[PDB]
């Protein structure tokens, strides 16, 4: 039953993308392959002790949400953990770990920005045949400043511990969460999978 919810946030939250399956692939639901609960108690406790830390600068309250993530360094992230030293200013909202409600969102970012040149064997951004990975994390975003248009930031904005991307006409097409450090994010479960021909 856990990883029957896990399946079906990963079907349900696919949306149509503006770029026409540009870089995630032409898509509208996955082969399920496999889902995998990360067990990493070190990454769990790091989690834990900021979530306990945000939770009192937020009026008792966490604001965790299950996200998604999608990149090409999801084992690195499932043995050492989330790392702002690997985020640059370049970003929409600056030098955080960016995630996603919309698992097809996510998707885009599995094999490089804007899809990269695709899976290492096919050089397909639209491979039905590789299998890909994302993950679907426990994200603290605590007290998240609200933003509609690029603000390129180093840090969380002051007093704050995220940013929420919101929906607009001239901007984001789905909303996105980042956060500004690693400990804030735990990539709880690992999912393998296909997306399918439609
Ligand atoms: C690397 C990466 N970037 C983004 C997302 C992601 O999953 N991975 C989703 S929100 C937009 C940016
Ligand atoms: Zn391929």
């Amino acid at each position: 039953k856990e990883f029957q919810s896990v399946e079906e946030e990963m079907q349900s939250t696919v949306r149509e993308h503006r770029d026409g399956g540009h870089a995630g692939g032409i898509f509208n639901r996955y082969n399920i392959l496999k889902i995998q609960k990360v067990c990493n108690k070190k990454l769990w406790e790091r989690y834990t002790h900021r979530r306990k830390e945000v939770s009192e600068e937020n009026h008792n309250h966490a604001n965790e949400r299950m996200l998604f993530h999608g990149s090409p360094f999801v084992n690195a992230i499932i043995h050492k953990g989330f790392d702002e030293r690997h985020a640059y200013i370049g970003g929409m909202f600056g030098a955080g770990i960016y995630f996603a409600e919309n698992s097809s969102k996510s998707n885009q970012y599995v094999y490089g920005i804007g899809g990269g040149t695709g899976c290492p064997v096919h050089k397909d951004r639209s491979c039905y045949i590789c299998h890909r990975q994302l993950l679907f994390c426990r994200v603290t975003l605590g007290k998240s400043f609200l933003q509609f248009s690029a603000m390129k930031m180093a840090h969380s904005p002051p007093g704050h511990h995220s940013v929420t991307g919101r929906p607009s006409v001239n901007g984001l097409a789905l909303a996105e969460y980042v956060i500004y450090r690693g400990e804030q994010a735990y990539p709880e479960y690992l999912i393998t999978y296909q997306i399918m021909r439609p």
